[PDB]
């Protein structure tokens, strides 16, 4: 919700000074670690610009945002970068009032920083899955490899018998791990979860938070992109 | 200073509960990750208990305070478990009072996670570094790889124009970086540090701080530990 905008790529104009009371991020639609800052972005209920970026034909400028032209990168008024996903989180979570997305309690926060680290392996196995797939590879190994990982998050849920990894309702923690389980479907391995009835009731339950319900993927848009972006097609990033 | 204990090992007796007013740090005296911890432990003036563990032949009981058995790991009064040397770290810091160690700043204590992420090959390269020599091999490509690593950092240093990494004084980055920088000498590579002018400035202020000097390791013990530790001698891990 308020990405839709053309990617800016190589021979782009750089967009302007951030003004006073916006921050910006820079993005790219089907990035999930872009995803999981828009999503804390409007949780929080932040004023905010979103400049999506070329990722196969990158501004020569955007390297003046991140050295490797990574994103998502977070642009302050007083020309501050604040990148790393999970540190550009934290940052709004800190910098920002209202809704307080991390618990206050200083345990509680690490424990979801420890969550977080369980859930490590999950973003890199979950595109070999996709590769794999649309290669037409046998990925029995990779996906029995991500069940494993799911497995150990289902053992969280059920231990603390609550429907969201920090609790009863909705935080943090949540947020960092939803975009990966948005594309299962897409990816083609929404089967991974098939064992997993927690991780299928949080699903459900993430689904339906305003937030992530209003920056759910179109589904036909996603599977186009990925047509064009396995062929290498430059339609894809645009 | 306070963690010259044996290690705990296989058929130990584990400790009692940790007792109302002390956190308990599970440790050991060459472990770059824990030395982390323990220098944020006597930064911040919190009573604590050092247990060590022995990482070669693990007591059966300290899988129940980290399933790999990996250290540090912190555990507090009330039975509550925290891992991963960083998050111990932070939460160590938000939880207990007096001088605080990250800065308040939100944008300023980003940075710093920032400038940790930017370190984060520094580790394993070191390792490697220190495996190489001691196996006899021609570890230039290694070192080549650990001076750019520096080389990044210096110029952080360099850009900033001060002492430390978050400023004109100490702080929490400079110490969860101080561990691998102390094992240089030891390891063979303080020569990679030859091209790298502020870091070498950096290196002697810390040697300065309070609490670096406290817990700084004896040359001579460490080359023992090497020794034995290359040679899978049981002795390395007392
Ligand atoms: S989704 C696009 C890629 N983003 C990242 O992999 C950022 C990962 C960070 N570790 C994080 O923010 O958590 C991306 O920037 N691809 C462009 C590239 O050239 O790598
Ligand atoms: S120094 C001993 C080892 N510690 C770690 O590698 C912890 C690293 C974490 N990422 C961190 O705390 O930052 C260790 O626990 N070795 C024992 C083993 O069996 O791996």
């Amino acid at each position: 919700s308020g990405d839709a905008t053309r990617t800016l790529g190589k021979g782009s104009q750089p967009p302007g000074p951030v003004p006073e009371g916006l921050i910006r991020i820079y993005s790219m639609r089907f990035c999930p670690y872009s995803h999981r800052t828009r999503l804390v972005l409007k949780a929080k209920d932040i004023r905010h610009e979103v400049v999506n970026i070329n990722l196969r034909n990158k501004p020569e400028w955007y390297y003046t945002k991140h050295p490797f032209g990574h994103i998502p990168v977070l642009e302050t008024s007083q020309s501050q970068l604040i990148y790393e996903s999970v540190i550009a989180c934290e940052y709004l979570d800190d910098a920002y009032p209202g809704r307080k997305l991390f618990p206050y309690d200083p345990y509680e926060r690490a424990r979801q920083k420890m969550l977080l680290e369980l859930f490590s392996k999950v973003p890199h196995l979950t595109k070999e899955c996709l590769v794999a797939l649309r290669s037409g590879r046998e990925s029995t190994n990779l996906k029995a490899a991500l069940r494993q990982e799911f497995s150990n998050l289902e053992e969280i849920l059920e231990y603390q018998n609550t429907t969201f990894f920090g609790g009863t309702s909705i935080s943090m923690i949540d947020y960092l791990l939803w975009p990966w389980f948005e594309r299962l479907d897409v990816y083609g391995i929404l089967d991974c979860v098939s064992h997993t009835p927690a991780l299928r009731l949080w699903i459900s339950a993430m689904k339906w938070d305003p937030t992530v319900s209003a920056l759910l993927m179109d589904k036909s848009i996603f599977q186009g992109f990925l047509n064009l972006y396995f062929q290498n097609n430059p339609n894809a990033f645009d």
